[PDB]
């Protein structure tokens, strides 16, 4: 028995089905309990801190002072962006929730009258607080207590502290509008990575679409709020040149504002206007 | 219970089914409303601008003045072509429409008498105008307002402005025939990437065929009209050496002409001549 | 409802089914009309010329005269072999026919008495002529008219012409037996890539098996007849050091002979001897 | 017959199904016999030693003394982390058991009252002892007896011994708390790789999620107990600078403690609290 | 009609099903005729010689004498290990048999009383003889007759002969025990690659698991018998420094012994002890 023509399959979907999957995905976050959503948010912040520690070590390896004289910071940022995107896979495969992914899906479910307003504010507040707690807890209990980014004062050995110092100094010197624009550019990639998870339902579609999307903002200098919550706090712990006013007012608040703008307004509102009749049809065809 | 021989499946199709899928894909664009097609075109131009900003930063990192003395512009163009092809995935997974993808599919549906002539002109005009608006809006609101490509006048720090300046000077110095030929070579790759999306219906077939096809024209110096609409306008915004006559007459019009020629004539007309009887059989077997 | 054990599937086949698929694939080429087969051959030659232009630009970028002093021609040939293999995906996904792929499949169908002798000669002649016409048409209308490989006489800028000149001089200096042996080594990889397309019926199996198989012959210095038809003609157009006698007698005829030998004799005849009883059963089980 | 819309499939699962699959996976380890579990543990330790020997040779190639002066140890650690993650695939595809993977799954089955306490201690003890025996047996019978890491005393040839010496000296100079923190960071990645195997049920989902997860801790300097059992014992065999007290007390005991903490407490207990009602529903729907 | 939850599939199997598939795979080799098995073995040796010629050229490109002064032999061995693993795909997709793959599967079928003893000796002898004939035939008719590894005596051009000379001198200087240990380490990877083909039944699972497994022994300096049969014979043909006693007694003999030991004893006997009751149940459930 020989098979000449096998069964034709497909592991992808259209734009209408991707919109309906995203609205149904954001609708489920409002039905968890408070402690369940809080534990998932703390786990997601911990995963972000884990892979950002790994990326900082991998980028400070290529920030060696003799290699830095020839290539600058190019290979450091490339190996950082290569090492980082597994955090999103760790978040998705355990079912954890990130705030920047929720800014598209839960807001889309708010637009479609699937989530109430107080439930929306409750979900977003609990998700942001849990992501902060998880990222700062990983920055203290693993990153600070292992001594990986300690200032060791010798230029042939200090290339991990110096990479953390220069990265934390670069992202704390923007003006308000520049940090808001870079955060908008970040969260468009992050929400599109969530959309890729909802669309391409196989292993390579999970791994490599999210890999290219997260590498693309990690190498562009775009500003993610949870990765900055990890990075600026570990940079404050190991005593880099930044201060706490520079960390929280000059980076974290414009990053939060731009990340919310890119998910709720730039991406969610045109896609709602495009596919709201398809969501209306899907729902009517359930009676 | 042990499975010795599983069920034989297949996530690919033949050339006849790919042609029928492309004609049916281009036939659907003439049935959207004007505002729906306009919003999808604006979103596609925004995605092109997003990943071209990311690619310009990733290429200007490797354009550091000490690395540039050894390797020239080789690693800059390679990392640009590595970072760019996720834009096409962002366009496909949200259901947005690009003009260069439409030049094959909607013209094929025009040849098969599925789209009328005024509907064809309406769809192409709305798609080109929306792609222009989205790309220039991203070039101003994110790329210009973040200060990423500002001339900072110091050779150890000016490697983002200098990469943008040299790229925008290289693609503005062609003659008419050279720019038309490079645009033809670009849009053959872009229309083949659309054909790859219609053929390989899984996650790796979406990601990596489009990756190799878009990297191949990004490293070849081929001319894409929407990427040039982004790049020459951000190069005019940050005050590179090019002028607006050089940007619009010496690059953009021959790129539009060559991109339309490669989709409507070079690729669409032989494929129509090859597979029009298979499309006739597909239609005849629906009565 | 939770899925603990999903449905076991398989997107691969055995050697007997791959042989039967290859004989049935080569049997279909003798049933097209002459103009249909001619148009598919012209499209395949055009795709080969397209991705060879892209690979020549990508390899001449890394052939910069300061990088060439350190690494030689290693990174140029690696980036050429990285950029090239998407040509075969273009050929496969549109349904075009290449001569070197046909030398295995149509000859296997000739051995199994599925194609007559005059139909075999007609199919091979039309395929070779159309591939030549498509490759020389792309070499003139895109590669020559864009000025990408023009001798610009300055050593810091002439690294595209110099890469084309040195590649075209390297592959024109072989003796007859050396060029025949390198062509045999090429067409074994090309016919195995066709066999990979017939065996692995998913997107990653299409992309990456063909990628590794075509990169392996592009970095080995093996001789492909259609890629040489493009390369030696564009090298004659931009006035490199080779002549037309060296291009056509010293390279193209031994490449044609070795490419036919590797498909019809080295690969097709042992596989026919191995799997002809399976093809006999497959045919006997259709009555 | 043309297929326009194929059958929609999916090779991924949700978080609840991944939890149920992990509890059912850890429940099966307590039902093997003692010799079966011991043989699987010895095979897993042998695979870890195999791919760590391969990674040590691949990293000592890039630790050449003229390349080490420019890039430091960056390319050595990158090629180590590139070469290493196939060990886990070798462990999964043969059905072998690793201790660090078991610390999540068997502890989750202990929390759900599926494994008794003495069965838990028996499974963990037999798994750790077999992994130790397999790793030290590969370190002697292949790594030591082949002479690959012999001190050859000449700086142009000693780059395998020097890479092993510097890696074994770096991971033996930590304090207790630093080694515990790095081991926690390691076993979060290892348990998430086990979770990726249970979630993404296709070939790319097996290969590349595990690749990125294991590369991410191999480049971060995180501490795996079985890889350290191989590495410190082969470093003691070829007479590096470390001692047996430094190997066993200063590295191996804090690595065991942190690896158990990250699987049983950091990852297993929140996921149990999140998904224990879904496991209760899965069991209630089997009567 | 929108698909919200598609059909859950799986392209992987467990360890018991992989063992049963391996025993049934090795049991089929004893049922071929002598000429069929001989032709498949000759084809497998030819494929090994093909991709080893390609890997030798790709590694001698990066062995350029100015690059060799900085990085040593690191990039040469990396590009060799990158280029090599497509040989295994060429062997699998045509249905050819390699001796090193057979040492696990046919010995497992011997342990399960599925193959008799004389049939076992006949299959192993015919497979080894055909692999030798195919590898030496490719080493003469393609590798030697093309002049690719000729000593050209100029240090700026002799980097293919010098890479072949130094590789053939490195692998001929081991002691008996060192070559046996390196051959054991090789054939564990080769038999695990065969196991990966039997387990992961999709295109990425075929390509990339075999890629990483074969790259891992190609960069580790592990000794494969068929690749050494090619390499030492082409090194004797182009007159390197080795002799025929060094080639056949000091390398080939211990490589054959270690490759048989790693398949029949190290890997086959524990896996037989683990899964023989599952094979008994699989057979008992066929009556």
């Amino acid at each position: 028995k020989y098979v000449l023509d096998p069964v034709s399959i497909k592991s992808v979907c259209g734009g209408e089905e991707s919109y309906i999957r995203c609205v149904e995905y954001g609708k489920k976050k409002a039905h968890y309990s408070n402690l369940n959503l809080l534990a998932k948010a703390i786990l997601a912040g911990m995963f972000v801190g884990l892979c950002a520690h790994a990326s900082g070590i991998a980028g400070g390896l290529f920030y060696y002072h003799k290699l830095r004289e020839i290539v600058g910071a190019s290979m450091s940022v490339f190996v950082y962006g290569f090492t980082f995107p597994i955090a999103f896979m760790c978040i998705i495969c355990t079912g954890s929730d990130l705030f920047t992914g929720n800014t598209l899906a839960v807001t889309m479910a708010l637009y479609e009258k699937k989530v109430k307003l107080l439930d929306y504010l409750r979900v977003m507040t609990i998700s942001l607080f849990g992501n902060y707690v998880g990222a700062v807890s990983f920055a203290f209990f693993v990153s600070y207590l292992s001594g990986a980014f300690t200032n060791v004062h010798a230029v042939e050995k200090n290339h991990f502290f110096q990479f953390l110092n220069d990265i934390a100094e670069k992202k704390v010197h923007h003006t308000f509008v520049e940090c808001v624009s870079l955060a908008v550019g970040c969260n468009i990639f992050v929400c599109l990575a969530v959309y890729f998870v909802l669309t391409l339902k196989d292993g390579a579609g999970y791994v490599f679409s999210v890999f290219f999307a997260v590498y693309a903002f990690a190498i562009a200098g775009y500003e993610h709020i949870i990765a900055n919550i990890y990075t600026l706090n570990i940079a404050l712990m190991v005593n880099t040149k930044i201060t706490v006013y520079q960390a929280y007012i000059k980076n974290l608040l414009p990053t939060l504002l731009g990340n919310y703008i890119a998910g709720a307004i730039v991406l969610g509102l045109p896609l709602y206007f495009i596919y709201k009749e398809h969501y209306y049809n899907f729902e009517r065809s359930k009676r």
